[PDB]
């Protein structure tokens, strides 16, 4: 824990641009982790926000009309302001809707880390995590991270396979999407960021997600979502130093 | 219990066009009882979607300009895939906004269920819960669930009432709203659900509700909802059977 | 706890005009009191759902372009109804484009309650937080709440500061947007509200906080919300007697 120290005591202003589902719960990890979350959507807003923020998180889970050009718009923005891009590509693989308008938004501006899941990382490109993250990596030159039963983050040329988390997680809607937003609040405006940072930012969450399951108050998913944030308060450098399980490749 | 067990074996995909005031409850409700949920809004992938989908629902809780086209396009395309519909009309007696928009909508496609309160219902056809939910499947032809003191459904040639749930459950915003999305997950890709599928649906959900209630640590509204959700996750037959009541029911 | 007996009874009507951030957690923060929310959103339904509300809350956190014509016809026909509006200036020293929108809605309405934090209230007026207030009071003559630390409330000839609550409420999003909605749910259709509505309003929220982050099973910021809505739904009046702190 390094990276953590300094998000609970500088508060870095992280801009989510994210879907319907999962607002208020990705504002309530970044809170709880001690950054400050905002969910501005107006272009009109998105110079003089982006000059004093530290990243911004792009989700596309309830991508539609209202939303595509106002996405492109912003994500230029942030390029021109050297704002760090988080994208999440959700469902991507589900319709040629959204698979046109991730090539179309890829093309159209650098983002600094894509994280999904295989298969949404799989239909980007288009069996293995680490092969498809590698691929991946090869063509947009940019960290990808790759969430699944394991963990897989490339940057530059490390890739490395984590072991941390709980069953539970995946039943708790927006667990990943606010990942994706626990990764933007980890980058200090970093636009290639450390390996170090992304690795952090996906132990804290997986770690405290395996802590807050084993509390004896945990009955199951609803329960478990406000002890996912009471953990990520209190998460400390003894219980990360004792629980991370990490590998290189 | 046979379509609860179905539902977490096959984990169902169940669009949710919903209000967004319940869309997280819903998504999180749908993921306690093995479903997966989708709140797809674009109608240019409803197609690519309907296809491999189980149920939509369609909840106008949070109806504005922005939706209108949209529901009436997507609700068509639901009809042209096979894919059932849940329409859950919310408030529709509380404005003429509201009132010309659901029938216009249903009007321009068939659904497949109308779940609402009495007075929703009852706007819609223009007298107890049975007798208004007995005028609108004339009316419709339509499987209708009014829920209430005791729930109310209609389908083919049965009425039954149902006398299940907790006072919290009116104390948290999007339980019923939720119950909509329940149902949805029920389906299966029926078109004309068996009754026997929507009892189901319907005694889950409020047994879950009952249990949460009387749980040592639910101490208001606000810790109700979590345990809601744990125990949709949890409810096993013993329970449901030990606990389900069923009030009254009349054939053809 | 007068007016709190009152919404538990009558389940005022409350219209919330909110961001997406928040939606759920202030329509269950009404409900937990008694009241009864309506997040619409549709200017066509404005009139007939506003002849029957009791308030109307604007709050502009997620202000985008497709709001902006709307906020702006739903806030003349509240005026229109006798509607009392609570307006939540959400962020607006961050832009331009947030002061521009604020300068226009203050221009085309009266509005019942402005509530925003101390770098808010400035920024749309443009040192300590009770001169801040009776400025904005002054331009404006409609009620300040200015939330912080402590809060203030300025309405009429009477300033008063409070000091009830709790750190996990910053922790909690939109817990500040929530109490715009709480302050709703006491107008009772009043579009000069007495200012001991509006006292009691926020020691309600308040204290239910602090009642909250005392409770045994309070464990951080994830647990502390599901408590603070059961707080609020049994907070009695020996309670409230007990814990409000008032001054000037
Ligand atoms: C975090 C955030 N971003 C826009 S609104 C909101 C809730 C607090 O005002
Ligand atoms: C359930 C759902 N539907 C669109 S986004 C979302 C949350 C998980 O990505
Ligand atoms: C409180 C509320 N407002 C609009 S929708 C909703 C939930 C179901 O009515
Ligand atoms: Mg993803
Ligand atoms: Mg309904
Ligand atoms: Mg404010």
């Amino acid at each position: 824990m390094n990276y953590l120290n300094n998000i609970r005591i500088e508060n870095p202003l992280t801009i989510c641009y994210t879907n319907d589902v999962v607002k208020n719960f990705t504002a309530n990890g970044l809170l709880s982790i001690g950054a400050s979350p905002a969910m501005s959507e107006a272009p009109e807003e998105a110079e003089e926000f982006y000059k004093v923020a530290q990243a911004l998180l792009i989700n596309i889970g309830t991508l539609t009309a209202q939303n595509e050009q106002d996405i492109i718009a912003i994500a230029q923005t942030a390029n021109e302001a050297g704002l760090p891009i988080v994208f999440d590509p959700v469902a991507v693989g589900a319709s040629t809707y959204r698979k046109q308008f991730c090539k179309l938004l890829l093309k159209s501006a650098k983002v600094s880390v894509i994280k999904g899941n295989a298969s949404e990382i799989l239909a980007l490109i288009d069996l293995d995590a680490v092969t498809i993250a590698k691929k991946a990596y090869a063509i947009y030159k940019t960290a990808i991270v790759i969430t699944g039963k394991e963990d897989v983050i490339v940057q530059g040329d490390k890739a490395i396979v984590l072991a941390n988390g709980s069953p539970l997680l995946a039943r708790v809607t927006g667990a990943g999407c606010l990942l994706g937003g626990i990764i933007a609040g980890f980058l200090f405006r970093e636009t290639e960021p450390d390996i170090e940072a992304l690795i952090e930012a996906v132990s804290v969450f997986n770690i405290a997600a395996e802590v807050a399951a084993e509390n004896e108050n945990c009955g199951g998913p609803g329960t478990f979502s406000p002890l996912l944030l009471d953990t990520l308060y209190h998460l400390n450098e003894t219980t990360y130093q004792q629980r991370i399980r990490i590998q290189e490749v």
